[PDB]
């Protein structure tokens, strides 16, 4: 289930490993959004193979319209839009992620990551191969939680070890080309946490 253009399409486990094929890493971001965050993550580096997932299509139009023009016309080939949400992540990305990033959940998602949702973060778990590297990025209103033992355990129990957490500021996230976190990024002075570590 993936995004060509403004239609949605299916693509087959074989299909899939043939693209991964021409790449070293595959990324897995998830929730992405707009598609932008992984836009420019892709366009920066072609030695990987950027997987951007979000349950809603309608915002992934523009730039899923984009990536599939010629590269003379802001195409890009390292990338692809899967349309799931975590609640049922498709089997066909199981062990496959040298790297995921969860960058400003909105939502559901942003709940899966905060409380933790033990059960939802492990089937993101399931999604990297033994390697694997993550990062949460998250904010709620405009560090001591992601630090304590309470949540790094039950992060571990999901399957992800922390090895590094970081407040950032708005700055650092006016950096993100997604039109969400441009908002967040200028609006009122705000708090941002990067919880990021391996599989």
């Amino acid at each position: 289930l993936i995004l060509k253009g403004t239609k949605t399409v299916d693509l087959s486990k074989d299909e899939l490993t043939e693209i991964i094929g021409q790449f070293d890493r595959v990324h897995i971001d998830l929730g992405t959004g707009d598609g932008r965050n992984i836009y420019k993550l892709a366009i920066n580096d072609q030695n990987t193979f950027y997987i951007g997932i979000d349950p809603v299509k309608e915002n992934l139009f523009d730039i899923s319209k984009k990536i599939i023009k010629k590269p003379s016309k802001g195409g890009l080939s390292n990338v692809v839009f899967v349309i799931a949400a975590a609640e049922s992540l498709p089997f066909e990305l199981k062990n496959i992620a040298d790297s995921i990033s969860i960058l400003f959940p909105w939502g559901t998602l942003l709940e899966y990551v905060i409380k933790p949702n033990r059960d939802i973060l492990s089937n993101v778990a399931d999604l990297a191969k033994k390697e694997a590297h993550f990062e949460f990025v998250t904010t709620y209103s405009d560090k001591a939680y992601f630090l304590s033992e309470q949540y790094k355990a039950e992060l571990s129990n999901s399957g992800f070890r922390i090895d590094d957490v970081k407040e950032l500021d708005n700055e650092y996230v006016k950096q993100f080309n997604s039109l969400w976190a441009k908002r967040l990024a200028f609006g009122r002075k705000r708090s941002f946490f990067r919880v990021s570590g391996h599989v």
